[PDB]
């Protein structure tokens, strides 16, 4: 009933499904990553991002950006589509007739070069939208290797320095190809004699090898080349002569000479390579590989290896053994030790000082997407991996790295938005796009979004899009309150909303306190140091914040882990441990003011409180309004505490009973409202305040167990109870307002529920009378379905899975504008002039050519003015 309520879906967070591959435009500064489902986020400054959804739910394999003003995307299906950052629409799809198993583009181009498992290449014409007559056949088979399999083409890469010329890999045989003089320039084989170690890998030391080619690069400078193979070898050769200069391993070279007394010195159990970027840096002339390895077994046996070339030695005056020695003798060597054990599935660097040399030129930071969906951020060269939320969209958070627990609250706008102004995002590191102004209306109650991490962080945000919470945020972490590096992960969180403070229990246990206020402005600390369980850690305050959510008290009880906890809006605290342990804490001090373990007061089987709430209404019938800390059990008891204000500002505590209210155990939620207004009963400060004046306000607590939920008044014994047919998910009370006669404003409390499977309902209380009843749109995971909370307007904020969270609304007529969009394309930016060939490395054997003249080659004569508006908006 009530044509009040109505399910719609309000918001998006994070990534509807896992990331799988990424993109990185300099000139227009955009960052896109793509899922396995076939969606494309693109990011910008701040927080602007727009999302694309391809038609097939195929997952994406590749994606480039051509002309700043295109995104080439290529699904699993060999499917390519072309995307408009301008319009931010498909603008074509096209079938390739044939297996790709490798591309390449470059930014100031129109073409993209197009390798087939039939080892043929074709080139299609991004901007006209057809297909080029060049193409080539498999060379290997006809001009290398005639009676040898059907090769398909390894890998394909524009020259550096001349668009004119392109290197080919494929299995056994690499050449450089020039689409001018259309021939094949140069060609190398790498052929290991009888007696050669060869790589890592490499089998049957004692014939005559020539091991797979998986990829082929040029050195920055174009006239070098690097190839790679299967045994690991690395193998580096002179572009123009053909001329093998060095061939080496990560550990050691000459490995193309034979030993047959070889002896591989390696304590170090091989990893075979996966992926290999050739980055330089601002000035070209300085250059470093960064080496990714497949794992073995299963244990972190993917770390990163980067060998610093170092200063190049100028191509004219230097022999072939000069350049030997400068291959044989890296500027250095580092390994960069990957934080997770779980296999990369694709590395991004993030170039600065141009789009060009593949998209390395001189990349400050490398992102790397995990097999688990995770997205992690390593600064270059130092190796240094980072968390920090501020550096990307907030979106993106929820991947860098996983949530492990997360929740929402309706906070007061009065304070709320003076700590926002004051946070906004000012060290985000894309410069892209604008982010569309989407005013929200005025109203008393804002939503706060905020989730845990394995990290041992925890993100603090505003879910409204507004001109004050769009980009302010706040993190905060853990590792530095605990002087920990790991058990972090983030168990529990509970956040008082009109006291802006924060509790956050970890995976040992212990549980640090935080609170918005102004800060204060060693390496030894230790938990273990004191044998308080209080454990003082204000001055471990981060030190450039003037303002922010600010450590004071970390519990170290050395009880084991939280079975739930509760930050009131009060000054109390309350912790229960699996254990059976129940404390009390009081931030006025700080101090324990009760702790005793459960079960010894138990009179059924209760292990531990597995919820904890705090409410100010008539305690059963004593005619007056307490503070009451009331405790829900696994067991499906509820026990009620009196905390009283006692002498000197301090605070005792009286156990007023413990009753076992429902089979349906475990407790893990509870609620309450006034029986007369049936107004929220959740102790508050000015309602604390109102004690002295002796009011009397009976109430309903609402215990939410497994599969019911059972309405009871504290210190009585009649009461009544609903029951679901799925098991429950989250429950929680909504207070709305409902305009009707002339200006007649008439306030309605609804219970809202969610069932584990998906199903949400409304009802009102306490009737319990069915007011909403529709199923989520979409599957929802049951691990993180219990993390969804209810909030203060009608709305919803429910976790559907690792990476995604949604914010629904229950309440129909609400002050909605249309959706709007993001700009991504900004008009005017300057793509820089390409490398060329320097005269001074290499004179002469170059052949110039202008972008134009590489138009007619490869287009005809009589080439087609492109349909696409973006074609000429992008000159
Ligand atoms: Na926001
Ligand atoms: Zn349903």
């Amino acid at each position: 009933k009530n044509k009040i309520f109505s399910l719609a879906e309000t918001n998006k967070y994070g990534m509807s499904s896992k990331p799988i591959a990424a993109a990185f435009d300099f000139t227009q500064n955009l960052l896109a990553i793509a899922t396995v489902t076939g969606e494309v986020h693109i990011y910008g400054q701040q927080q602007v991002e727009v999302v694309i959804k391809l038609e097939d739910r195929s997952a994406i394999k590749e994606m480039r950006f051509v002309k700043g003003i295109y995104l080439v995307v290529i699904n699993a299906k060999d499917t390519v589509y072309v995307l408009s950052l301008y319009s931010q629409k498909v603008l074509t799809t096209v079938f390739v007739p044939g297996k790709i198993t490798s591309i390449d583009t470059d930014a100031s181009l129109d073409w993209m070069l197009i390798g087939l498992q039939n080892g043929s290449m074709i080139v299609y014409d991004i901007d006209r939208d057809q297909l080029s007559s060049f193409k080539l056949d498999n060379l290997q088979k006809s001009s290398f290797f005639p009676a040898a399999r059907l090769s398909p083409i390894v890998s394909i890469q524009w020259n550096p320095r001349d668009i004119g010329t392109v290197l080919i890999s494929y299995e056994y045989v690499t050449l450089t190809y020039s689409l001018v003089e259309n021939e094949i320039k140069q060609s190398f084989i790498y052929e290991l004699p009888p007696f050669a170690p060869g790589g890592d890998f490499s089998e049957k030391t004692n014939e005559k090898r020539t091991p797979k080619v998986i990829q082929s690069l040029y050195h920055p400078n174009s006239l070098h080349i690097i190839t790679i193979h299967e045994d690991n070898s690395l193998v580096f050769w002179d572009a123009n002569s053909g001329h093998m200069i060095m061939a080496r391993t990560v550990f050691e070279t000459e490995i193309n000479v034979p030993q047959p007394d070889y002896i591989r010195d390696s304590s170090t159990n091989a990893a075979k390579i996966s992926k290999v970027y050739w980055m330089c840096e601002n000035n070209p002339e300085y250059t470093s590989l960064l080496i990714s390895h497949k794992s073995i077994s299963r244990g972190d046996n993917q770390s990163l290896t980067m060998i610093d070339l170092g200063y190049t030695p100028r191509y004219s005056i230097t022999s072939y053994e000069g350049m030997k020695n400068y291959y044989a003798n890296p500027k250095q060597m580092k390994i960069f030790p990957l934080p997770t054990n779980v296999p990369i599935v694709n590395i991004l660097p993030i170039p600065r000082q141009s789009p060009y040399f593949a998209g390395c030129h001189n990349p400050g930071l490398i992102l790397l997407i995990l097999g688990n969906g995770e997205i992690e951020t390593m600064l270059y060269p130092s190796g240094i991996f980072t968390d920090k939320a501020s550096l990307f969209p907030q979106n993106l958070s929820w991947l860098r790295p996983l949530a492990t627990t997360s929740m929402a609250a309706s906070v007061p706008n009065k304070l709320w938005l003076g700590a926002l102004s004051a946070a906004q995002n000012k060290d985000y590191l894309l410069k892209g796009g604008v982010r569309t102004k989407r005013q929200k209306l005025p109203a008393e109650y804002g939503t706060a979004f905020i989730t845990g991490h394995s990290n041992g962080s925890v993100r603090i945000y505003d879910a409204s899009h507004g001109d004050i919470q769009d980009n302010a945020s706040f993190e905060v972490n853990l590792s530095r309150t605990l002087n920990k590096a790991k058990e972090l992960a983030v168990d529990k969180i509970s956040f008082a909303a009109e006291t802006l403070e924060l509790a956050v229990s970890i995976e040992t246990g212990d549980v640090v306190l935080f609170k918005y206020e102004v800060n204060q402005f060693f390496r030894r600390f230790s938990l273990n140091n004191t044998n308080g369980v209080l454990v003082d850690v204000r001055d471990r305050a981060p030190t450039g914040v003037r303002q922010g959510f600010m450590p004071s008290t970390a519990v170290h009880a050395n009880k084991g882990k939280t079975s739930a906890i509760n930050n009131s809006n009060i000054g109390f605290v309350g912790i229960a441990y699996a254990a059976g342990s129940l404390m009390l804490i009081d931030r006025r001090g700080p101090a324990i003011i009760y702790m005793e373990n459960i079960r010894e007061i138990s009179g059924a089987q209760s292990a531990c409180v597995t919820c904890i709430e705090f409410v100010i209404m008539e305690y059963g019938d004593d005619g007056y309004s307490s503070i009451l800390m009331v405790c829900g059990t696994d067991m499906g008891e509820v026990i009620t505490y009196k905390i009283l204000p006692a002498s000197g500002g301090k605070f005792d505590v009286q156990l007023m009973d413990i009753t076992n209210v429902t089979s349906k155990g475990p407790i893990h939620k509870i609620d309450a409202f006034s029986k007369e207004t049936k107004s929220s009963c959740l102790a508050t400060i000015p309602k604390m305040q109102n004690l002295s004046k002796g009011l009397c306000i009976p109430g309903i607590v609402l215990i939410t167990g497994f599969d019911d939920i059972r309405l009871i008044t504290l210190g009585k014994s009649k009461s009544t109870h609903k029951g679901f047919k799925y098991p429950l998910a989250a429950t929680g009370l909504s207070y709305i307002s409902t305009v009707e006669k002339n200006n007649d404003r008439k306030n309605l409390t609804v219970i809202i529920t969610l069932e584990i499977n998906g199903h949400l309902r409304v009802f009102t209380i306490p009737d319990f009378k069915e007011q909403m009843s529709e199923h989520i749109p979409f599957p929802i995971a049951a691990k993180y379905i219990t993390e969804s909370s209810v909030l203060r307007n009608g709305d919803i904020a429910i976790r559907v899975s690792e990476f995604q969270a949604s914010l629904f609304s229950t309440v129909k007529e609400q002050d909605t504008l249309a959706p709007v969009s993001d700009t991504l394309y900004i008009n005017g930016i300057r793509i820089p002039y390409r490398p060329q060939v320097n005269s001074l490395q290499w004179a002469r054997g170059t052949v110039y050519c202008t972008p134009a003249q590489l138009n007619e080659l490869l287009g005809g004569v009589n080439r087609p003015a492109s349909k696409y508006k973006e074609s000429i908006i992008a000159e």
